[PDB]
């Protein structure tokens, strides 16, 4: 990436030409020109988080954020860019605007166990970034290795339902390996581009790591996509479970972390930061696997996603998950899901009989 | 890439275990220790040298070098890296040895018109970096579009024989496109991992271009692995012709360049400069296509092409070019190619006839 401020603004500013992401949008020769001079405590610039979006004009028919950070301090230091990005991207989120987190798993007290017949599996994941190091496309081995340390201590202090076992990439056995691959615990070597770009690859697989508790409903991925990637999960449709299982383990690794003088990074107008501005407030997206028959062949299957406010991605069985992540707290996105997984399994239930359906207005469930 | 000297060396320190690239096989703990905290003039630094090396582990049957150098001053600055590594890959040549370069094609006297039934197409190439910019693995937008700028402000002002046009990846039609693939003039964004972990392809096409002369037997690429990658070619075997074509063209753009206040990187030492110390010295590899029926399945093929200094590469026709970069001139190199592949012609023209082979003892022809 890197500037070099001998040169003219516009000798450096970049060709954004037919780019179609959230940064070539923002950007403007004169938000260049006044921030490119600018650099976070960490020596983290602007060139830095628009790489990924010079590098990666994209498709016309989907936009991406185009930039990432690599400190904390980055959404503040470049808040000018950052600012309408995240606006943008997460509903006219204001610069004002504060994000209330939620991870009393009693809360979400209105909300179930969901239907076996058509629910395969229940999932709720989030991500986190560890106070006092840079975020991945920055960070040096030292202070992956840091990290990558200072996780597997907690997570290896850890007992009972969160007993578990730490598996490095970098010495895996082929037994080891192909068992996380039939277990779904397994990640590599990023092969998307606009990961790449961003220079989060440098150095694989050193202080990269998979771990898992004994009972496989427990999962944290370290020094990935950020520092941490943790994971509740189960076969089934109790969502409770499995949210309460996720708040209870993100809690034990929390205090361990706050001890040490490392808190997961956070802030009251961005929630949880990560390096990715679509993931900011919650990191968290929480789905099921459903058996939609008829349901997805129906012509308002788009539409009642939106208004339920939930998304669907491959796997007729789809991976739905609430689509919201800034703005709403991890009790609402979870309780989204509850909700409007349980109107459309009783609306598929109508459908196998030949009936007509009934949407609701938008934003609930 | 980058480090950070808060950081103990050790915590820094790259795993090199199991690497097999000329980088690896040099650096030890104290050498990282002693040159950690150095930089050039540009702010290049030795992670930023070994990054692809510590990325590429490559396999164990062939060597890489595994380090790159971001500026003229990387190779002075972290001598004590490159050194080893250039004694080692360039067969023994000392940190006090000198490198001579001739590009007088009148010296290439004794050497010719080969056989036109056996060579297909005849060949040289170079590679050229330009005084005052940082090499591809650092540069920024705005040194790049001056290495380009200044280059097709050269090639633009070039007449006769030589004159050309330039191609732009960033605005080519498909039309001009596909000429180029079927003209075999066209590059695009590398997609080898030594080349895209050293960070030098960042803001592709931003830059990067494609100059021909009318004739079609003379070709520049601008800053795709090195600033410039000057060819010239030609079908049959007229390497004296080629050679020459390629000298004339050479000293044209050196001297508009010289006149800019921008010569070719060059110092007595290692000859022309460029990003991979594998290229060093000449940067030239002038070749033919030919066709060796029986000599490429004869058991002494290897050896043969050993004892004449002279490698091959796939295309029964092989593309046969010298070995050699630094310690051995242009004219030396380009003489061996003449030399070995008129006896390997004859040798061929005699296992037609069901005759027996006589081979040289080595570095000859």
């Amino acid at each position: 990436n890197k500037y070099k401020l001998n040169y003219k603004s516009e000798e450096e500013y970049p060709d954004l030409s037919k780019h179609n992401n959230h940064m070539a949008k923002v950007l403007t020769p004169d938000l260049y020109k006044k921030l490119r001079d600018k650099e976070t405590p960490s020596g983290f610039t602007l060139d830095d988080v628009i790489q990924t979006g010079v590098d990666n004009p994209g498709h016309p028919f989907i936009m991406t954020v185009g930039c990432v950070a690599g400190d904390e301090e980055s959404y503040t230091v470049f808040k000018d860019l950052f600012d309408p990005i995240i606006q943008d991207r997460h509903g006219g989120f204001k610069p004002t605007d504060k994000h209330k987190t939620d991870l009393n798993h009693e809360n979400l007290k209105g909300g179930d166990d969901l239907d076996p017949h058509y629910v395969l599996s229940s999932r709720v994941r989030t991500g986190r970034s560890i106070k006092g190091y840079t975020l991945p496309p920055h960070c040096s081995r030292g202070e992956r290795r840091a990290v990558e340390k200072l996780s597997v201590e907690a997570l290896n202090s850890l007992t009972g339902e969160f007993k578990g076992k730490y598996y490095p990439l970098k010495s895996m056995t082929e037994q080891e390996q192909q068992q996380l691959i039939d277990d779904h615990f397994l990640f590599d070597k990023p092969v998307s581009p606009l990961l790449l770009a961003s220079g989060m690859a440098r150095d694989w697989p050193d202080a990269r790591g998979i771990w898992h508790n004994d009972n496989k409903s427990f999962l944290v991925w370290v020094n990935e996509e950020d520092h941490l990637r943790v994971i509740s999960m189960e076969k089934g449709g109790n969502m409770k479970e499995v949210f309460r299982r996720f708040c209870v383990g993100l809690q034990k690794i929390e205090e361990i972390f706050k001890k040490a003088g490392h808190p997961f990074m956070w802030n009251e107008h961005l929630g949880y930061v990560l390096t990715c501005p679509s993931n900011l407030g919650t990191g968290l997206r929480g789905g099921v696997h459903v058996k939609l028959a008829h349901l997805s062949k129906h012509p308002k299957f788009e539409e009642i996603l939106t208004r339920l406010r939930l998304q669907k991605r491959g796997t007729s069985v789809f991976d739905i998950s609430n689509a919201d992540r800034l703005g709403s707290s991890e009790v609402e996105q979870v309780q989204l899901v509850v909700d409007g997984v349980k109107l459309m399994v009783e609306m598929e239930k109508k459908l196998e009989k030949g009936q007509s359906i009934d949407d609701m207005i938008p934003a609930q469930k």
